[PDB]
């Protein structure tokens, strides 16, 4: 599935990722934007041999199950394909993780180089939340 802007504002604020950890709803929409350009189904390999799964661009290296990024951990308990789905509870959730784990959005390097600082505002503006 390939959201609009808006259509993926509403899903996030609808599984709880506006305000999380203190990121506004444009901070998460930009940074799916950059990593998948809003699409689900988005995968990337890694020069380390992990991957890329989902609208989060989520690695397979400490966070899902590809069964082939050796020495890697899966610290959401789901197989990377879940990350693909086009109902995004599951890329949402492991989301959530991710940026509890100390270093907040710079976990995603797009979000780092892309979209901190900038006006993130304007990726939710005109969307009826
Ligand atoms: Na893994």
């Amino acid at each position: 599935k390939v959201f609009g802007r808006c259509e993926l504002a509403a899903a996030m604020k609808r599984h709880g990722l506006d305000n999380y950890r203190g990121y506004s709803l444009g901070n998460w929409v930009c940074a799916a934007k950059f990593e998948s350009n809003f699409n689900t189904q988005a995968t990337n390999r890694n020069t380390d041999g992990s991957t890329d799964y989902g609208i989060l661009q989520i690695n397979s290296r400490w966070w899902c199950n590809d069964g082939r990024t050796p020495g890697s951990r899966n610290l959401c308990n789901i197989p990377c394909s879940a990350l693909l789905s086009s109902d995004i509870t599951a890329s949402v959730n492991c989301a959530k993780k991710i940026v509890s784990d100390g270093n907040g959005m710079n976990a995603w390097v797009a979000w780092r180089n892309r979209c901190k600082g900038t006006d993130v505002q304007a990726w939710i503006r005109g969307c009826r939340l």
